[PDB]
């Protein structure tokens, strides 16, 4: 997995943040890659490499696959470059805009397939949303960046760190209890993003507004142009009781059929 740092040529910053940056570059000149570098101090070089180790163990068709690493400060995590960036951005570009519900549902099914495997392996995402879904040149999707429990859950630190309100389940917002079921709720919201081609969820509301209404049992209205059948699948994702929400396997199962229809 190790590669001399010389085989990498950074070219364009893609993302920056608390723990480092993500750059687009080349490996041995010909291979286009995405490189994540750890910001010295931001976090243990060990906890940083944890993400890589998880990646090796969690390889799958619909998940971001590790390519290589550089284990000397500054540590790098390298993956292959996904040409169309993040799903949420892709859906607003001319190509993404013209996509028919069929192609959209297929993509939704791919994500559901990725989540089924994650559920299968006893893991949780914690920050499932279109911004963390990557799209390749042939429009196949892959799930990326699990949300760090350190910054999203209840503990010493967050005690005052927070999360993406509009995508988070009621139980997680209130009691900080994140399970695969809250990832399911989240999937429901991700579903609306896809069908609306990137529109922000709960149009017309602020985060504190969302929170208030959620208590009264409020749920997003079916988007114009969203099949009513698909809509009721979303409603299953937003059931009040977590244990009442469907599994990704079923979701994956049901999405694949709307698509062959
Ligand atoms: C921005 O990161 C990328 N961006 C593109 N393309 C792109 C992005 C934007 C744009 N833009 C921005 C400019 N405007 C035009 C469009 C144009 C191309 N391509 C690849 C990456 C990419 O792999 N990133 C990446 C992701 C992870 C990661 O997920 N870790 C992880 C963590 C936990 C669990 C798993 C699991 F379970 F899933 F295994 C994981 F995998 C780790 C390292 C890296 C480098």
């Amino acid at each position: 997995w190790e590669v001399p740092r010389e085989t990498l040529k950074l070219v364009e910053r893609l993302g920056a943040g608390q723990f480092g940056e993500v750059w687009m570059g080349y490996y041995n000149g010909h291979t286009k890659v995405a490189v994540k570098s750890l910001k010295q101090g931001s976090m243990s070089p060990d906890a940083f490499l944890a993400e890589a180790n998880l990646m090796k163990q969690l390889q799958h068709q619909r998940l971001v696959r590790l390519y290589a690493v550089v284990t000397q400060e500054p540590i790098y995590i390298i993956t292959e470059y996904m040409e169309n960036g993040s799903l949420v951005d892709f859906l607003k570009t001319p190509s993404g805009i013209k996509l028919t519900i069929n192609k959209l549902l297929d993509m939704a099914a791919q994500i559901a397939e990725g989540m089924a495997f994650i559920e299968e392996r006893n893991y949780i995402h914690r920050d499932l949303r279109a911004a963390n879904i990557l799209v390749s040149d042939t429009l196949s999707c892959k799930i990326a960046d699990f949300g760090l429990a350190r910054l999203i859950e209840d503990n010493e630190y967050t005690a005052g760190a927070k999360f993406p309100i509009k995508w988070t389940a009621p139980e997680a917002i209130n009691y900080g209890t994140f399970t695969i079921k809250s990832d399911v709720w989240s999937f429901g919201i991700l579903l609306t993003e896809i069908v609306t081609h990137g529109r922000i969820p709960y149009p017309g509301m602020t985060n504190p507004e969302v929170i208030q209404n959620l208590e009264r049992g409020y749920r997003m209205v079916r988007p114009d142009n969203c099949p009513e059948e698909l809509y009721q699948l979303m409603r299953l994702c937003w059931k009040e009781r977590p244990e009442d929400r469907p599994t990704f396997d079923y979701l994956r199962s049901v999405l694949e059929d709307f698509f062959t229809a």
